[PDB]
């Protein structure tokens, strides 16, 4: 969730993960992606 995402380095982005970055978890009951 967006709690644990931000909290472990993590953001919440709705559709792609930034280059250097690869989807861990979600975020906004599920609907984003927490990108690390």
């Amino acid at each position: 969730d967006h709690y644990n995402c931000v909290s472990s380095g993590g953001q919440c982005l709705y559709s792609a993960c930034p280059i250097f970055t690869k989807i861990e978890g979600t975020c906004y009951r599920g609907k984003a992606k927490c990108c690390k």
